[PDB]
């Protein structure tokens, strides 16, 4: 046994690599791009261990921006691959739960570390090539992104551990933090390799076993994953990748008695589940349905906006992942004088922005995930050419025969821009109505008014009371807020929470919240020296 | 304004005074209960602050243990009342969340102290009448368990606000707890006036408005706790008094798009809700729904238990408000050996238990809270006649004709005792399976594989080794879990969480986690000198 009470590691930020010119580390990423465009490979199930291809449809994953190019197959899980799934989850259970803590988090730990050193360059290009992210947002995203995610979640359970309660005379109280009954679904998406091995991994830190769906486009950088926990020592059956379109995982996991919970992160579409609310007489445990959902963002710039900070702030927001982070700046709200300063440079920018093959790293970004999403991109585009109360300002081509590519592209809205049109897909559109300086506080009410799925506005503002009179006014029209910067991504332990207006996500990724969904806390009491008579003092004659 | 961090008081458990013969608090309780008991009184809506009685049925409230004795009557709240408490709530929401949290935490820290001292009796002596508990009951529940929710409640919500990020260079990060937006319908169950005064007491502590529909048979002491807040100086329609059956209010709250939230205690007949997941398109917001389930509880005792100490917590586990709080003790297993050492002392202190007129200090306890209730433990007595595998071994006596009284009843059962006829009541009824003392580690087994609806269990036994083994096999059959003592309510900070086996109610009353469900975090990020330029490192040729 053990006699301690530890404490883990504190856990850092990981630093971002830049892959400057000449820096090693460009150097190590090219030889990982060519050994996986070059070597494309069988991306299996991994079941109890075991890496197996079934006998579902076969479906290629290719490279986005180069669709011809092949990088797997795999195959699309059937109702059998998935009720073994189920099985070799439940038959780890026993083991896993069973290991002290500690040992639970020196396999994530590991894997951080592992993912730092010598997995970096493979988990990024995988994620470069099938997710179609530069190397700058494959590094933020698949490494530090990741990285972080297991170094903090270690921390924060431990930091959950210790929260224990008041002892009075005569007793001693204790809080045992026991893990859930029953496996954990986790559906992972498409746009961040870090959310898709952070969803399937943090309930499993708690002592917690898991099947885990990927999304088909992000599969190498999944099955690559999966590779990387079992070098750190996770033991078969504690995590179980099926691969696929999910409905037949559903059909099985949504079915089985033993579910417990479910981690998933996409649209809301797939939050609607009503299906678990179906079945609840079905159910060992009721089960916990821990999700977030995507958006659009905002930012609106008052008169005292600094304009080369607003205009990189757009095109960023906009245009990084070829706006397809789980949120991305839709629509611009800026003040008419400072439009006369940067609205030419910002259309210039934007049109020799540069989106291509992004194994060439001049390049900014690469193409849209799929042929769906180019689909959505230009019924969008050409819904703005038609509508009266927009003209495109700059970019709108598109052209899918090598990949599925969008220019990133500015409208012009002489009326407020509204919210709708802008949430029917995810891309690089950036939509900007100019308005007259004096008016700011009447649009912040427009804002306030109209949004209902931004996760993240901002402001830019130098002005502080132009910026207190955004905070106020917009406190609930987004879940998180900026000031002087792009509303994006949070960085782990830096930015927690936030959500869509009206949604209940306090509990997602990224703070101890999250893993308290993967436990069952029970009080334990011990009393030294009980009551041996029944009676009451109030009683006495 | 303020320039200021401000700390609350701290919070410590409020004494239990033993209201002794002689003793003042004694002297003080007879004059409220006389005061109460002979001056009747309308019991209205408070809605918007205004006091008034509605259109509906008048029903009478009344005295369990002498129900031709009247304590006040009441207006079943129609759709008009409904309707009326929503707005009102809605109407108070902007000026209520805009007064400063300190502001808001004196409201209830003055609630603690007015309850801990003038009020004390007063609403001591209501519960008492109302709903039939002895002064001990009356005392840990109305006064010392409400005052520390809210006490520690501003201590918990004081924590939470001080939960902040880390700011990276050239940036501050921020945490803003938000209120919800729209308001919260609280459901409060008869058993506690602390649970229904802190139902809709802990959201509106976080800047929430709130409607309250207490329990029929705890309304005069759940007007008694509206008039003290009232005197607090809660501001009027930030809580909204609703009284009846609750019928017309959940058709009002459920189908307002603004309800985002319910705070529910009770059957879990009523968690079934479903009808929240229909209308989900209809909600403004996500609702939250935040409840805690009734259970059953069992005791275990190894061969090595102390007899005098097994019987007290027998009795009391299971005697103790005749069996009507949360959970209450229906089943023991006892070693044969510790059975021939106090099997006929518990059934003789069990027949001489008395049960009446809770105005008579002497008593043990009181009648049961209605007739519906009566007639449910009547059916359960007369199936444990019926039954081939239970005798009646002492007790089993019951009349309405004064009160609804049940007499404490002691069934053996020869077959480890099956939890699903235990449940089908709460009451004075203790189900009592002798079983062999080499059979401990089987008795376990059978407690864990039949049982899915304790909330509590106790282990009683001096050998350490049982001890360990009572707390790994029953580790998942329990919610919380006591050694050497009756399984029981929760003193606040002591014993929080635990839940039915599968139950999700780690956010339940009694940590910050509660205060949690009532706020939306959103994170704030200032970037002091954000880029100019929108091209990456890696761009670079």
């Amino acid at each position: 046994h053990m006699d301690a009470i530890t404490q883990v590691p504190v856990p850092a930020n990981e630093p971002v690599h830049d892959y400057a010119p000449k820096s090693p580390e460009r150097t190590r990423l090219r030889t990982e791009l060519a050994s996986l465009a070059d070597h494309p490979i069988d991306l299996p199930h991994v079941i109890g261990g075991r890496h197996r291809m079934g006998d579902g449809e076969r479906i290629d994953v290719v490279q986005p921006h180069r669709h011809a190019a092949r990088l797997g197959t795999l195959t699309n899980a059937t109702h059998a691959d998935a009720a073994a799934a189920v099985e070799a989850a439940m038959s780890a259970k026993s083991d896993w739960a069973a290991l002290p803590f500690d040992e639970r988090a020196a396999v994530f730990l590991r894997a951080a570390d592992l993912l730092a050193g010598p997995w970096r360059e493979k988990i990024a290009a995988a994620t470069m090539l099938g997710q179609s992210k530069s190397v700058y947002q494959a590094e933020i995203d698949a490494v530090c992104e990741l990285i972080d995610f297991w170094r903090f979640n270690v921390a924060f359970a431990r930091q959950i551990l210790e929260q224990q309660p008041i002892s009075g005379p005569g007793e001693w109280n204790r809080i045992d933090y026991r893990p859930l009954d029953g496996f954990v679904y986790a559906i992972t998406p498409f746009n961040f390799t870090s959310i898709a091995g952070n969803l399937p991994t943090a309930p499993a830190l708690m002592g917690n076993t898991v099947i885990w769906k990927p999304s088909i486009t992000q599969t190498l950088a999944a099955y690559l994953t999966m590779q990387l926990l079992e070098a750190a020592g996770l033991p078969p059956g504690v995590i179980n990748l099926v691969t696929g379109d999910g409905f037949a995982v559903s059909d099985v996991a949504l079915a089985d008695p033993r579910l417990a919970g479910i981690h998933f992160t996409g649209s809301t579409a797939t939050f609607g589940w009503q299906w678990v609310g179906t079945n609840i007489g079905r159910y060992h445990s009721y089960p916990r349905l821990v999700g977030e959902t995507g958006g659009k963002d905002f930012v609106v710039a008052h008169a005292s906006a600094r304009p080369d900070v607003l205009r990189t702030a757009l095109i960023r927001g906009a245009f990084d992942y070829q706006g397809q982070k789980c949120s991305a700046v839709s629509r611009a709200f800026i003040a008419h004088s400072v439009w006369q300063r940067m609205g030419d440079e910002l259309l210039a920018k934007a049109a020799e922005l540069r989106y291509g093959d992004i194994t060439d790293l001049s390049n900014y970004g690469g193409a849209l995930i799929d042929q769906r999403a180019f689909v959505k991109n230009v019924d969008a585009i050409e819904r703005a050419k038609g509508a009266a109360a927009v003209t495109v300002a700059v970019g709108g081509e598109y052209d899918d025969s090598e990949g599925y590519f969008v220019r990133p592209t500015v409208l012009l809205s002489d009326d407020p821009t509204d919210e709708s049109f802008v949430i029917e897909y995810f891309g690089p559109l950036l939509s900007v109505h100019v308005y007259p300086d004096e008016r700011y506080e009447q649009i912040l009410d427009v804002i306030d008014t109209g949004s209902r799925y931004a996760l993240t506005g901002a402001v830019i503002a130098d002005d502080r009371q132009a910026v207190l009179t955004a905070l106020d006014r917009l406190r609930f029209a987004a879940g998180n807020f900026y000031v002087n910067d792009k509303p994006t991504g949070a960085v782990v332990g830096r930015q927690p929470f936030g959500g869509a207006r009206g949604s209940d996500t306090n509990d997602k990724a990224g703070s101890p919240l999250n893993l308290l969904r993967w436990t069952s806390a029970r009080s334990i009491k011990e009393t030294f020296v009980a009551a041996t008579d029944h009676i009451y003092p109030h009683m006495a004659v």
